[PDB]
């Protein structure tokens, strides 16, 4: 597999990605220490998780540019650029984790739960921010797609940043209200905090170093990716609480921490006067017996089934959007990205 | 007052400034909510300090520039460039409150210490970063010196963020050591943390609005622009402590906060074995008991006249840089700024 293969020279990247960003010390050795620390923030927080986001920018590139045009430059710049995607999502994660107490990431302790680090952790991860305009500067300063990259992450930035704060005045740290946990909502939380990020920002680094600069190209791709975006983040919440946790490697964390989940939008959305009293009582509690409630309410509503429904229509809505928006980049662009995310 | 005349038209744009920021609203009403809370982080960080930093940019821009070429749109610009740096500093602050665990910023209860904010001020102080580049898209995009704004706020971000990494490192939150305390450290924190963006973001700004992009230049006057300011915090340390409270309108905190001052690395720089001891204990401590005691082995090791004589010879020392370096900028950008700063 593209991503299977290309996952190893990802990840290898990565030693000269740092050896790069600690390469301003030479000249200045009175920040020695700073930079020592800036490693060890690296090490840490962009190792370790998939690199699918990452490899995305990689993959694209190769099959948005003519093979004679990826020459070694090219492909180092492709690395760079996938790497980018990691170090921007490394410092949503590792703030993400502090406003919301998390004690792991990837089953390891969080940057800030580590002796030494707490709250110093909001620097990491604006540092963590700085490296990519770093890295930018250090390999693409000469292309002329380097200010359209620039603008990208940081229009990527704000996108995540708005979507947090939305997640944040939704799902408060105390706060049980169903109110505003509309679809409407859902959707748009979804599409700021992760489908742009996640989808659309990857494969537009690759179109615009691959020339792909024009609006209608990026909103044509924009419209499939924020789609395919919103599915991933379903998908995810049916997971969280349905999935088989040996193939999902995680456990549910979701109905326990408020969180505003496809499924409780689907149980509000399909609930009787007392099936809401029931939800407004179990939802938000750490308590196995409470959590053994709203998993089966949500199994008499049938959201299992709901949610199979839902997979079977967006694949189906992919497809058409693949039909009328991938030309004239290659579809497989998108049919790669779309047969990784379902099923 | 240069100064003091245009803090008014200054204070005035943050009106618009704010409007502007809150109009992707109009297009997406879907994140309303999240734009009516991006407000608040503005209107509460944004205004009531000095905005000394932000009117640097204005006053530069109207002496580096030809009054023929200063109309409505150019001082739209350059108030718009100035709120930035204004908006940089207002991101800096909220974090810095939220890593320190200060109580109060400018006598007002700090963002975070807020009902309902807490953690949430990290991304805030996240969108007040974003806004930087959401301005500057927003008045700069067709402008020739844009991407060297862009990347002048982003090395500005980094330099600052190194500065503060270094800081952490130096000065951790309950660690009584001295050894890490050398000039060298000082003079690395004071560079990197405030010197950077306090005097050479500012007037760097206004030196690419007026065309001025030359590296020499931007060399030159990085070199005045640094040294201005490495004095401002030395003078800022002295004032702590040895200021006049309702001139400086702020009470000593350095001694009890173990902060990397300029007063302590000269009291350690000299100080008898037992002086050393002396200072080993007093040091970090939250007792007046024990904050007089180092105010009174201070005033033993003559600082106040070490400072005085400081002030004196770096007078001394900014005047022979603007001899050497303001050539072909008007020394009046860098006269005006060193009597502003200088008693
Ligand atoms: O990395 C992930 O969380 C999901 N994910 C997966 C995935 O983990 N599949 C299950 P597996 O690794 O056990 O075989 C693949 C893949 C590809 C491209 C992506 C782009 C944006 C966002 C996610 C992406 C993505
Ligand atoms: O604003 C400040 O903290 C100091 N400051 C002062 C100042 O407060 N002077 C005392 P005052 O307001 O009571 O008369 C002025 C002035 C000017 C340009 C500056 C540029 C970068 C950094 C500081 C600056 C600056």
């Amino acid at each position: 597999d593209v991503y299977a293969q290309e996952k190893q020279d990802f990840v290898q990247h990565f030693s000269q990605i740092v050896r790069v960003l600690t390469e301003d010390e030479m000249g200045h050795p009175e920040i020695g220490d700073a930079i020592a620390r800036l490693k060890e923030v690296l090490e840490y927080n962009a190792i370790g998780g998939k690199y699918n986001r990452g490899l995305t920018v990689v993959v694209a590139f190769r099959e948005l540019v003519e093979p004679r045009k990826q020459d070694a430059d090219s492909l180092q710049r492709a690395w760079t650029v996938g790497w980018c995607v990691e170090l921007l999502q490394a410092f949503f994660l590792v703030a993400d984790d502090i406003m919301d107490s998390s004690l792991t990431r990837r089953g390891q302790i969080c940057w800030y739960q580590k002796p030494g680090v707490g709250l110093d952790a909001i620097n990491d991860a604006n540092l963590l921010e700085a490296c990519i305009y770093r890295l930018l500067k250090l390999y693409c300063r000469e292309q002329p797609y380097y200010l359209n990259l620039i603008e990208l992450f940081l229009q990527s930035s704000y996108q995540t940043e708005i979507g947090q704060t939305l997640d944040l005045l939704t799902a408060p740290q105390g706060n049980v209200d169903l109110v505003r946990f509309t679809e409407k909502r859902y959707k748009s939380i979804v599409k700021y905090k992760t489908a742009f990020y996640s989808f659309y920002l990857p494969i537009a680094a690759a179109m615009y170093m691959a020339g792909i600069d024009g609006e209608k190209e990026h909103a044509n791709a924009k419209k499939i990716l924020l789609e395919m975006g919103e599915f991933f983040q379903i998908q995810d919440d049916y997971l969280d609480l349905f999935g088989d946790p040996s193939v999902t490697g995680k456990i549910g964390t979701d109905i326990q921490d408020n969180k505003c989940s496809w499924l409780v939008v689907q149980c509000l959305q399909r609930a009787t006067p007392e099936q809401y009293q029931i939800l407004k009582e179990n939802y938000g509690q750490k308590e196995a017996e409470k959590v053994a409630r709203v998993k089966a309410l949500y199994e008499e509503l049938d959201l299992p089934a709901v949610f199979l429904q839902y997979e079977e229509d967006s694949y189906s809505h992919i497809m058409a959007l693949i039909e009328q928006y991938a030309a004239p980049l290659p579809p497989a662009v998108f049919l790669g990205l779309a047969r990784k995310i379902y099923k």
